[PDB]
């Protein structure tokens, strides 16, 4: 069956006020089938609110659109984000215990995005591993993909992953 619609939507901020449902659709249809595409407008003036949303038929199409950023739509670089926004580039990874190392976290998380920092947390007094880590990516979409998954398995551990700061 189909992925939930919420996970197939992209909120597009920073639109040109000249962008229309039709021009937004013509642009974003390059990366997949769009089941919905709307520019938000003022109810009285019909002047654009400068943002809108598109709904793809599949999550893989959302991924393709995000991987094709930056998007210049009607002459303006826009800001697409997956639907709920707390936009951050860093995650907390908990439940990794004492045997999880940098390469375990890198080999898994590098498939969500480009990693800039991996910080495996150690005890200030003893140096022993505390069983959690932070991963910083170059871009927020990695984190957005990560936190919507129900499960993360790293080094055989069932991990708790959340947005950090
Ligand atoms: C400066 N900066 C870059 C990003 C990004 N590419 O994802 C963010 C975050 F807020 F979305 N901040």
């Amino acid at each position: 069956p189909k992925e939930p619609e919420q996970l197939r939507k992209l909120f597009i901020g920073g639109l040109s006020f000249e962008t229309t449902d039709e021009s937004l659709r013509s642009h974003f249809e390059q990366w997949g089938t769009l089941t919905d595409c709307v520019v938000m407008r003022d109810p009285n003036t019909k002047r654009s609110r400068g943002f809108g949303f598109v709904t793809y038929a599949t999550v893989e199409e959302v991924d393709a659109a995000m991987n094709a950023r930056p998007h210049k739509v009607d002459g303006r670089v826009v800001e697409p984000k997956r639907a709920v926004h707390l936009t951050v580039k860093k995650i907390f990874v908990g439940g990794i215990k004492e045997d999880t190392e940098e390469h375990h976290l890198r080999d898994y998380f590098e498939q969500y995005g480009k990693i800039e920092v991996i910080e495996i947390m150690t005890d200030r007094g003893s140096g022993k591993k505390r069983g959690f880590a932070f991963v910083t990516f170059d871009d927020h979409d990695s984190v957005d993909k990560i936190v919507i998954q129900k499960y993360h398995t790293v080094n055989g551990h069932n991990c708790e992953v959340r947005k950090a700061l």
